[PDB]
């Protein structure tokens, strides 16, 4: 599994269970070519987005619906949604975590990457 | 002033100086119109971008070019870019501050809104 | 003003206001002593803490009490309270402000650090 | 596995491995009574610091030793270490992660709360 992204709840402080992910790659063409899309599990995660080889070297865009996710909960967002754009595999086919931690006003996100 | 922006960096511990930061607007016909743009001065902060009367009700889109940040450091850092996308004004004028701490794999993005 | 602690609220995107900070200073024997307290103003800010005279050398301690902030708006938060401790003025005197970002599971913190 | 400590490194994008991880229990002397301890594994997370049995209802509280990470690194760090002070299993026992994300001057921590 070379693409997972895992979203996290700062204010029930548990995982953020069935949030909308959608990707994308940039095409060549410099727009953003869809790729692939899910939602959360009930751990959060969302797995199985892509396959080692047709995750090649690109700049890949993943948008996270954290505003519906809060208004299904009641409470007000800022931001209409989270989007995380980054360069993948330039050195090297990695196994990538892009995990994202969420406040109605505020939201983090990191990298996580290991070498298999 | 009703939109400022400020960028801090969490490896060394200071403001993030000279990091350019666009501001779009979307338009009626759902396309991003130019609207803002500048750099943080040595507070880490960028002032003055626009006015009470401009800054109406809208979906803004501010772009924070954090790879060009690390970059110059040496370092070639996770994302492309940090983009903060709100809806603003939607229950009369506020001043928003949209603040980013930048580390090399991680950003957290906050926003400070006060009635003015 | 060496030292500045600044509080803000993740869930309402505002300044958390009236939370009150206890800072203490690491004693010769290792204990610690009190150095310095007061509560964050409107803007989320405590200044005025101590002065550069008094704020020499040493392992200083930032006590946030986050959970009667939680608690007064009718949260059970996760943390018992927000601690910084660190190291100041080893290379020489330093402004610093410590800044917290508050969520009811979660917190962030961070040193913005600049030479007088 | 009622308590799992998890700690990731936001300058390397990649799991803090080998983190020293000390949990304490508040002693109704109210003092902090030793509870358990070891080091962050490849993955960075710590398991079987505890059992159902003993994780009882208390204050419980987590240091986790970043200065040591980053002295390692040949970073300097602000912190002197991250504590995390919360209260356990009020509402009953859940299974707790307790998760951190360094940078060398900043930290955030949240709590991942799942109930079994
Ligand atoms: C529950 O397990 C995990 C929790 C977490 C976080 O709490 C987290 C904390 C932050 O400050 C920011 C963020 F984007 C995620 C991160 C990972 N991870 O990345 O592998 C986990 O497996
Ligand atoms: C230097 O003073 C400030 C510090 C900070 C933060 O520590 C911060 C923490 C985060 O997790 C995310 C973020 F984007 C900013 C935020 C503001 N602010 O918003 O006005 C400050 O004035």
């Amino acid at each position: 599994c070379p693409l997972m992204v895992k979203v996290l709840d700062a204010v029930r402080g548990s995982p953020a269970i069935n949030v909308a992910v959608h990707v994308f790659r940039k095409a060549a063409d410099d727009t953003w070519e869809p790729f692939a899309s899910g939602k959360t599990s009930e751990s959060g995660e969302l797995h199985g987005l892509t396959t080692e080889e047709e995750f090649v070297e690109g700049i890949y865009k993943v948008e996270i619906d954290t505003k519906s996710y809060w208004k299904a909960l009641g409470i007000s967002p800022f931001h209409e949604h989270a989007e995380v754009v980054f360069t993948a595999n330039d050195s090297g086919p990695r196994r990538y975590t892009i995990a994202a931690l969420l406040s109605p006003y505020s939201y983090s996100t990191t990298a996580v990457i290991t070498n298999p």
